[PDB]
Order: C-alpha cells, then structure tokens, then sequence
C-alpha cells in the first residue's frame, strides 16, 4: 500500500500533463512536459522516486512506458512497473481552471492546482489533506 | 522547525542548479535551470510549497528573490522570506556525472542517492525518512 503510485496523462491546451497519484492518500505530483517520450517519462519517474519511496507504478501501458528508456530508469530506481493493471483527474482540470487567470502560463496554473489539491481538507473540518495522509502512511518512526 | 528550508544555487556547465535543503532533516530538492531568473525561482518555490509544508525559506542576497514574481508566488503560497548537505550533493553529482548525458539527469540521480542513503549504523535513517518523520510527528 505505501509504495504504490498511479501515473496518468492529460492533454490540455495542446499540452501534456503527466500526473502521478499516490493511491493510498490521494497526493499528487504533476508536471507539463514537451511530449510523451520515453526520455521525458524516465526523467519524471526518476524525480518522483528521488522525492518519495516509490515501489510500484501502475501505468496506462502507453508507448512512452514500454520504451527501454523507462524500463531502465525503473530498474535503476528499483521501481516495479505494472503496465495496464488497475476521475480525480477531472477535478484537477477544474482547479487548474479556477487559478488559470492568475498565471500567464499553463505550467504555473498546474503547480498552483497541485498546491490546492494537496492542501485540501477532505471529509469536512474533521478531516485530513492528501499531504497529511501521505506523510502519515509513509513515516517509518512516530 | 518542520517548516524551514534553505535555498542555494551552484553554477555548473554554464547552468544553475537550484537546491533547497529541509534544514531539520537534510532532505534535498533540486532543479537545473537555464539562469537564476525571478520567473524560475518563483516557479521552483511554488512547486516546493505544493509538495511540502513550507513556512519559511532562507536565501542568499540575489535579485531573483526580491523580484515581483517571487513576492507574488510567496504571498500566494503562504511562504515567509529571509551547506555540508550541499558539499555532499556536489560530491555525488561529480561521482555520477558521467553515467548520464544531460546534467539534469545526473542532478536527479544525486538527489535520489542523497535522500535514500542511510546515515550511521544499522539503526540509522535516511534524510527522506527524517523529513517524513518530523512532519508526521508535528501533525500529531
Ligand atoms: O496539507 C498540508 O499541510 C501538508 C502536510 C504535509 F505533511 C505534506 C504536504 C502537505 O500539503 C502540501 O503538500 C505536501
């Protein structure tokens, strides 16, 4: 449960957003990238894995993820790929829409949407944000 | 304090590596940027704050930091403005540099290596363990 991420892509304004979701908490990492190439995907994963302890990624089995470039990055990071193995994503497009007019460029609106997402309290004033849940799940001591 | 980071640039192959160190843990976040512009800095600070609860960042004197874009980004994210971990990271990028085509790749490998690495004996901890433990403890 703590090491499992789901990667998905979304296409917005003719641009591609790569989204990684930490399945257990709802916490997200996201980046606008040039196009869905093996090198861009490898580089996103290497960055994700250097920040969070990533054991397994579930992917949509796109051509970017069957490349040897991505397989190699995953081997180097000790990440197991599960390609093709099983709509928050809609609310991210929503959030991006509600910050869009404070930033000139899509990439800035994406990072603002990431911030709002990971800070939002889910389940009422009684609840926890994704950012709070992920550290809770992942922490090894107290 | 759980909320305190320090940011530093190191120049290399005619680009800039922007480094933020979570002071209490030694955990590191880093990026290779074209130059130390206010726009790059502000974008970097916004990414950091969307991922970790940043309360305060300590920085050098530079013009990037008092830029209008950086003040807007700080104000929005709720961030208040104002080394051996760095010496270590520069050492690691050196030791991996040749394993990779682009600098940005060598830098991300060094960060992975740095944040995963256990310090001390059988009962020690990595920086990525310490940051998560400090924050989780603060929440409780
Ligand atoms: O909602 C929060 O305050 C929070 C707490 C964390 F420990 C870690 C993160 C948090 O949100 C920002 O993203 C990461």
């Amino acid at each position: 449960s703590p090491g499992i991420w789901q990667l998905d892509c979304t296409h917005l304004e003719g641009k591609v957003i790569l989204v990684a979701v930490h399945v257990a908490s709802g916490y997200i990492e996201a980046e606008v990238i040039p196009a869905e190439t093996g090198q861009e995907t490898a580089y996103f994963l290497l960055k994700l894995a250097g920040r969070w302890p990533v054991k397994t990624v579930h992917t949509d089995n796109g051509s970017n993820f069957t490349s040897t470039t991505v397989k190699a990055a995953c081997d180097w990071a000790g990440i197991k790929q599960e390609d093709g193995i099983p709509s928050m994503n809609k609310e991210l497009k929503k959030i991006i829409g509600q910050v869009r007019d404070q930033a000139e460029h899509l990439k800035t609106a994406v990072q603002m949407a990431v911030f709002i997402h990971n800070h939002k309290r889910k389940g009422g004033i009684g609840g926890y944000s994704a950012g709070e849940r992920i550290v809770d799940i992942i922490a090894t001591d107290i």
